[PDB]
């Protein structure tokens, strides 16, 4: 039999540019996985639902899957939307993959039907320590952050990968955001002959820390999360935030194994560079592979599977932990330069 | 005494783009509106929070919004973060005007201390029957729809307005989503020599009645909401798109009177396109004109002002209806072209 697929997402209102994103990605999927063969043999149908991205049509949307007999969604878009709906999913043991990234409690709350595609915020951390330990090789570290949840989150996960790995962090401080004097740090720095630094905050703080460092010489190389790469950065900082490493998501795009995806996109007018597309690729390679390993169509048995097995896609190999997140997930790492672009690696 | 206002949104996480939108059009308006004398002379200071569209966070920020004295907050930017804000302020007395753009029921539970600058999705409909009216001037007018909450809801808005307004729609009609054969609707609106229709729905049944109505010769002029809107529509229809109207939100950035805000973006290396520079920029005017008029600092007495007065801004004239929406907002109207391009009016 055909084996129908909910796609849920912002066909209107504020959110249709990433939702059309999401149904672009689903449906050429969908088109992918039917020209190998299905599931085995069996096609997939993506039904498409607009939820508006309003918690109330969202609900209305989840009420119309139970009730058209659907098993699988992929969705919703928005956490306003995916969180009530998810309530209904998890009652009615229907499979829910959803492709947006906000709002971690969506995993928190003890649901098994529950997954995700995008990555959380929070991986930054470890990817940044894999990057550091691998590449960097660095010999004297310093971790600094502005004691705000995001910045001292990740240099707290930072410092962990890097002390896991015997590394030598010679030193963790907090500053205070705002701070627009670095002397003190910039010469503790030199003092103690800090070759790296990671920086758990937002780009003024860099910014400033970036420019006094160089305004004495110093050689160390920076890094921080997706809050310290904006446009304004090297404003603040000018030259000095040239080879500034920071973790951003990886452009999918530019991946040559999906440049046949790209091409189809591209030849239906479709814009391919938006991250939804990818994750919500990924969400239906997801569930086809479930379905193909374990020859059962019981949502639960496809959660269950995806958990100890993961799945190969179009934003790499995916695992996935017991609550249904992503685990090891990497966000791309890229070097900034002082024209406020940034290339890979 | 300086005035302080919180400005709340996403410094971090996924919806840091659209956050830096909010964030760099709040203090180019509160630099803007202190270099014209302030309120009294009594300069604006924005305080900005970092909520990361999080549910938690947002919570934890109102909070500390609460425990440092602020009044006034532009946020948030999220509705999964507004909504549990917003309690917390409206039980604290503290004003909040979002420029966020989803959630209706945000407005309609009786809180006296909301507002918003994003204009509903609904708006469209008066807007439409509003450009049809006093642009379009037809003759004879169908309006279709395609049974679904966004579409029907938006073709009954402009059903009613242009009845309220004495035009003939000679007939209202729904036709099935998916449908790909329109030879009888086409048909009918030959015979029955309709010279507009309005269509409530998406892009691909607007592309095929669009397809179909040139391949019969008809003359029709076509108009829809931003759902029709889609780079995959002239994909569907061809040429046959060339002409279509369609509401979109105002390309704010192109309006001559907001070239020295353009400008000031541009020069600080910011994008001035983003539609949430604008939306913000104008909640902060819209604090800014109700400090002035009234000479309150209370919250409720602003909120009050507003709802009777309105303000002046860079979204143009806003007027604001009991429960804090915007009342009588419009969208732009845009002619679509045969390649996907779009142009105003």
């Amino acid at each position: 039999d055909d084996i129908k697929v909910a796609v849920v997402g912002a066909m209107s209102g504020p959110i249709a540019q990433w939702g059309d994103m999401e149904f672009n990605g689903a449906r050429q999927a969908i088109k992918d996985i039917n020209a190998k063969g299905g599931i085995k043999g069996d096609k997939l149908v993506g039904v498409e639902y607009d939820d508006a991205c309003d918690p109330k049509q969202a609900v209305a949307v989840a009420n119309k899957i139970v009730n058209d007999g659907i098993k699988y969604v992929i969705g919703h878009l928005c956490s306003s939307s995916t969180q009530p709906a998810s309530d209904i999913y998890e009652d009615e043991g229907i499979l829910m993959i959803s492709p947006g990234a906000t709002n971690p409690e969506l995993t928190q709350r003890g649901y098994q039907h529950i997954m995700r595609t995008a990555g959380l915020d929070s991986s930054q951390g470890p990817t940044a320590a894999k990057y550091i330990l691998e590449t960097v090789k660095p010999q004297r570290i310093a971790i600094i952050h502005d004691k705000q949840q995001y910045g001292e989150g990740l240099a707290r996960s930072v410092q962990d990968g890097l002390k896991a790995a015997n590394a030598n962090v010679v030193f963790f401080d907090g500053i205070t955001a705002g701070e627009k004097d670095f002397s003190a740090l910039i010469a503790r720095l030199k003092k103690e002959n800090i070759d790296f630094v990671y920086y758990g905050g937002y780009y003024p703080e860099m910014g400033q820390m970036l420019r006094q460092a160089r305004s004495v010489g110093l050689k160390t190389q920076f890094m921080g999360p997706e809050g310290v790469g904006n446009a304004s950065l090297s404003n603040i900082a000018g030259d000095a935030a040239e080879g500034m490493l920071v973790t951003m998501p990886k452009r999918y795009d530019q991946d040559p194994a999906n440049q046949g995806i790209v091409d189809a996109l591209k030849a239906d007018k479709k814009d391919p560079s938006g991250p939804y597309v990818w994750i919500t690729y990924a969400a239906v390679q997801s569930l086809a592979t479930a379905l193909e390993r374990t020859g059962s169509d019981e949502p639960l048995a496809l959660v269950k599977d995806l958990k100890a097995n993961g799945a190969n896609t179009v934003i790499g190999p995916l695992n996935w932990d017991e609550k249904g997140d992503l685990k090891g997930f990497d966000f791309g790492v890229f070097q900034w330069h002082a024209d406020g672009s940034s290339t890979k690696a």
